[PDB]
């Protein structure tokens, strides 16, 4: 019997043809070294499906350019690249430093103020932290984690109402404006602060496709986001970023009430042990798989390619095992944001994603997933899992989903067929929005030009002809056609003509 | 965990409402006590779906009458009753006896002859056997089996070219013209005798729906029967009767080449031990479910109700278990042909079938069958097996299968959904012909009167309405629609 | 190879029968089989359990059965269990003038509780032994005489002891027949004062098990136990399920008793016959998962009471009782008053052997396995993991050392595809194991052949039996198990 | 609840870590961990195997490694395995004047086989030790240098010993680096004269296992056993899979060797990085199914050679080596020339502990069982059934009496959710089990504490170890097993 992965690894051979449709999706973070149309085209061409604007930095005019360029680059290449707005959030940062940085030393005693006068002239003996309620929330004995939690200062006493005496436990030199975390204090900051509310309204007007919501801990907080986007942005997706343990603990309620998860390894790892982050990843990705919402593998992906032409052995296994975990998206930050090799990172990630995938036990995923759905299931759920089951039964070589919001294509993608899925939509912003779901590819069908398509056949042909041109289907091959969402519900098996 | 029948048994309570819609189908043998339109109406009304005509008896005129009445009775009630023409076959029989019977006592010597002169005036001391090359095929020491093999004669020598000296081993008294079996001789008779060919042509002209071909041993003999049916009957269903051990052996090549099987326990029992025949049944019924072609639990069904008002505690278990094995159909012979209780026999069998069926693990069938299909499967095969899988996932209280030849209805029927299957046909014969396939009902759709229906949605509506008015589905209930040959599945939210 | 259906495709009727019947046969003793010569025949035809029906005959009569069975079995060097089937809360009609009655339909008739009318009853007025009948019966209620194929309907009280009754179903009735009262409180004690003495008789005579009649409560079993005394703590209690009051309770009744008997006939009194079949499946599958013995009970090979061969259906009935999962099949009238007691059993052997050797053995082991609460008790794991070892090695026999039978019964629970050979110091264990399928019991006399502190001697005797019955040869594998402490060997039969 | 996906849904990181590390850690001893003081520290941090890399250093040197490992583990009263990793058919470049070369791009450079260039090479012409190099290479061929990251193209033969080469890739290369020749029959024998001598030294010093290099062929393993000779028959042969010829022949190789090491580094030379990941899965799962130890091998925690903390990716990579199914993880240079040798092992242990205590155990047990041929031999079944018992009973530890250690190794194969405690009279079994996951050895001296014929003393010692490690308590169940015969017990720990 060919039950589960172990059984499957025994057949696999690396010398066999790399089965060619890359399911996994790549997000890049745009920044100084990739903002230009020209360099964006390269990103698209290397394998980007999502541009990620990071609102922790840059004016609106900045991001506005990133928005205009992405659109133009994409239009020139004739593809659809989803734009994502990534929330600043309830961030806590240190001030700047005189000279480059600090040089925090071990034995050292140092001072930390919430006095803004020390922002523009920070020093390694005393520096700024922008969290105004710092000295009203911290006791002596507590630690302040700085710079990805790699620098730890214990708090010793209150120098003044605004300044903190601090011992320096760890030691390492640190750059301008770094990530501060206060374990064991209620950080009162709201998940959608004054700035975010205006950042998110900017995103709605500009027609972003999704939000990457930073530091979500509450099921209730995802609510504050939805509300701040307003009804004029009821259709924009909310992809919650899990960054702290409060978020892991509340993953279920957060998933039940969101559109997807980004598993932010870097941040979790600030106060979660690095080895436990590995498990955390597995748990998060799989909860998402089961729920059928998109999940993104987060930070420190191919980290060495920010400054080197070739990634390290380990970095590679990290990407591969991310796919194996069951990731929809892998993502790059600095590597493409400020990196010295923006095309090469994306290309190489694409290759690793392609490989890993073609070695996965595609089936088990489906079977495992089916076995966990509550029966009796909703028509459209059954409609999809049966279609996927049909793919497997017939060895069908492509699926054509006619989907208009994405619901269907996303709920099919849930059941992991061993073939490419081709989504055909009259909504362009669906094409974009399906760039975070694995294995789906979107073919736009223009209802303004090519008619209303009542008989629904014109759109199905459009899907097959695409599938045909991509190499998925040849005259003879089978093809599972599905439509879900009183009509709705419908599946054909087509003989590709 | 709930994997198989044992698990399922622990939850069942006999006191629970009996899931209505008897899946199994009933075949009756028409004869003197059921030929009247009047009696046939009661038979139909009692639970009959298939009227079997046994051509081992009666002129064409007799069966013309059977057909005419079966038809008119059914037409009057507004139902579709399939007519089976049961082949005579390669039958060996004895002649007649002076007075009712024989009276074979034990160590007695008797003479068996192939001389037709003795056919009308036979005796316990010497009588006729119609198979002409009897003497030319039998060695001394062979047993001659008579009357469902309950009387065994041993052959001692040839008295002349036409007569055999026989010793009597079993003692029983025997009626006129009983079945004769010769174990261990080449019974050279054709599987389609010259008489069979005319009977079969008579079948094609009167528009029978199927042949119940007796004594099939070959892959190739099923051919012989089709070639005899001619091209004007290219559509008539051949059901192969498995009646002997040469038959069980070749069951596989036979199934692969026929439209269905009848497990004739009585005839298998002539020279296979009863206990073995039980297992034979089990094999043949499962071999047919996986093959997806009909199977009929054949003989001696509810036997004592030929002449008693109520059947025996055993006869019932025997029926219950027939449905449990996975039979499509249950057939009566003597009970309805000559029977003193033709209605009550069908009603009781109706009731037993409903009960057993409603206590069977429907799912374990589906899955067990799904996991025995060689992948990759042909589109419609998958389309159906997944359409069923859709049912179990949604607890859909009905299915609507639009099928023209019955192929699709039959292929869904194979995967045992736990609900009524409602077929819609634009061919009337498909309605009759589906009466041997389990848990399916047919709604006819007159493409002549009600339009040719392109969008195939007028037809669905009808299939749904039926289901709605049979009690199967209401507003809110889910319903699975399927058409194959092509390929299309909907899940309807019945309004 | 998941399920039976899949397995059925591979079977062939022309393949040799695997020689070892696993199901066990119980025969009821009566006039035609009480003699040592008749019992010898019965044993050799394949009887495993002498059933004494205490509804009929004195102790002296039953004493004779007990003495004669013992003497028969001994002469053949075999061990035969002895069941004391209980009378219980029976209601019977009185006697009749001339053979029977002949109840015709539209007839009005009279049913008394007055004892005077016992030995001289007619079809116009006849006795019923239930004293409180008239006090528990509203007019309109049906009375069910004779396995409930004669249905009276009550019309009024002619007096305190007599009921006016209209006759519904018309069929003639013999002497003294089973009366049943649907929808009344039959106040009859499960263990009655006459039953008390009966049970104690069995305790003194060393019967091996009781077939307690008409069990309705988990508690009623208690009544049987409390009456067997502390001197009969070892006697097995098999509950007979004879009514819907006991089908509904089957669950708690299994959890308390030592095993079930599925009395199809007496269930069939008011439960429609078709359902009885399903009830049969449920009870057997329930006992099976519980790992306690279950007997398919009445109306078995019913025509072989007067005929030399059974009816087609009477065969399927037996065959299906084995597939259903039963440990035992029973014969009542067929062996008790039958004309062909030997031939009756000899078919039942043959049918059992046939059914049993076509029955997918694995699907059982797996089905029961996948229904046990985890974590399971050591002894439980021990056996299942041994039966697992059996399938993994294709081991051709098992050897269980059990002193009470517990271990053997827990091995037999998980259905290996081979014989189980039990080895015991207790003789009563040999007998007691005659109702659990797939086991054969070898006596090992701790008295004459030493105590066996190594267990190595009893095991040689296990294998040696196995080897002799043609189960295992030099080369074969034998799974050796001892539970309760908790040990399992896989032997390479020398 | 079927597979990892289902199990992942339950898991939470805040559920306390299970306190037993199954994964085993091998360290390559080098110039920074050869002292007893340093070896104590390694062991204490979690090293189970000292690897002697014979590509470098004299016999004298490794003699020192052998003596110290011995003495350190004796002082700490622990049993520590000594592995001899073989040089094999290595192709290496000579030394360079200055530190190294600095290969700039499209520049012509020369390659000699002429020894007189070995000690004084330049970036313009340098030595390579393979003699038939120029007899075996065509113009148009590639010479790979330094684990792949420098590619030369052969242009023409300057002379019988010198190749003209264009430099394709630009990176500088240190002293004596590895040379590879793709699409050339590298003829060198798998066990060379120098290796033959090396192995005999191994045998004489009582190494416990060989880490044989560049194993391409099922019958090259044969050559290693021939060189080890009859005096070293009981030394294990762990074949290193290092080239693609070995990934193809893994099947024939595994079934013929004792175990597999997965040398990502050298596999990575001509096999694209992302494929190696897959080859790792394939090689690991293959061994698990075969029941032989597999070791994840190169570039493990690579940055901790120079840094006090690993990277995020390095951690993932270790973790996944456990999820993939490795028995062992190895550190090469990190403990050899490392600057944080203890901390390297410490961090590694910790990772392996985390990964494993979230690694669905039961799926391994089934994945493997459902892949063994039936009918399996008694000891196979005795072991699988034992584990099945472990699961049915939620037993908290196992105890194997195994002398050569076959049975322990063959139990570990089925992956119980408890620690395995192996008990042995043979000291060398204790060390040799240092490479199978989730097993610990207790040495039972047959010379001081009697022979123990009834095995009862040895089981006590089994359970006591268990007890003192906080695995089993007065109350918990413990599965005892001895195979090769074939006996399983479930003990209620006293």
């Amino acid at each position: 019997s060919h039950m589960s992965q172990l059984a499957h690894n025994l057949t696999l051979s690396i010398f066999d043809p790399v089965a060619n449709y890359r399911a996994a999706r790549i997000i890049c973070t745009i920044g100084p070294s990739t903002q230009s149309v020209e360099a964006l085209k390269g990103l698209i061409q290397s394998g980007m499906s999502v541009a990620r604007m990071n609102f922790s930095h840059g004016s609106h005019e900045y991001h506005q350019t990133t928005i205009n360029n992405v659109r133009q680059a994409a239009a020139e290449l004739g593809v659809n690249i989803a734009i994502a707005l990534d929330t600043k959030g309830p961030e806590i940062r240190t001030g700047q430093f005189v000279g480059g940085d600090a040089v925090m030393e071990r034995g050292a005693t140092c001072y930390v103020t919430t006095d803004p006068a020390f922002a523009d002239k920070g020093t390694k003996d005393k520096f700024y932290i922008d969290y105004q309620n710092l000295s009203k929330v911290v006791r002596p004995g507590n630690y302040i984690y700085i710079d990805d939690g790699i620098l730890i200062l214990q708090v010793q006493s209150h120098e003044d109402e605004q300044t903190l005496e601090c011992t320096v436990t760890n030691s390492h030199t640190i750059s301008d404006r770094r990530g501060v975390n206060l374990p064991g204090c209620d950080v009162d900051l709201p998940a959608v602060s004054a700035k975010d509310r205006v950042d998110l309204q900017f995103g709605v007007e500009q027609g972003v496709d999704m939000i990457f919501a930073s530091f979500i801990r509450s099921a209730e907080q995802v609510g504050d986001v939805r509300k701040a986007l307003g009804p004029k942005g009821r259709d924009i997706m909310i992809i919650c970023k899990i960054e702290n343990h409060q978020g892991v603990q509340n993953i279920d309620s957060i998933i039940e009430e969101s559109d997807g998860i980004m598993v932010a390894r870097g941040d979790l790892g600030v106060e979660i042990p690095a080895e436990k982050v590995v498990v955390a990843q597995k748990i998060l990705i799989s909860k998402c798989n089961v729920a059928g919402k998109p999940v993104i593998c987060a930070t420190q992906m191919l980290e060495s390619m920010t400054y080197n032409p070739r990634p390290t052995r380990a970095e590679v296994s990290d990407v591969a095992n991310a796919v194996f975990n069951g990731a929809d998206c892998v993502m790059l930050s600095g590597e493409t944001a400020k990196g010295k090799y923006p095309n090469e990172v994306v290309q190489y990630m694409a290759r690793i994603c392609l490989e890993a995938q073609s070695a996965l036990n595609e089936y088990v995923f489906f079977n495992s997933i089916k076995k966990l759905q509550h029966i009796p299931m909703s028509a459209d759920e059954a409609v999809c899992s049966s279609a996927v089951n049909s793919v497997y039964e017939t060895k069908a070589k492509a699926m054509v989903v006619l989907s208009n919001t994405g619901r269907s294509a996303r709920l099919v993608a849930k059941y992991r067929p061993n073939c490419p899925i081709v989504c055909v939509t009259t909504r362009l912003q669906t094409c974009r929005q399906l760039n975070i779901t694995q294995g789906v590819e979107s073919v736009f069908f223009d209802a303004d030009k090519l008619g209303h398509d009542w008989g629904k056949e014109h759109r199905v042909a459009a899907g097959v002809e695409f599938a045909k041109s991509k190499g998925y289907v040849q005259t003879g091959d089978y093809c599972v056609v599905i439509h879900a969402d009183g009509y709705a519900n419908q599946t054909r098996i087509l003989l590709v003509e």
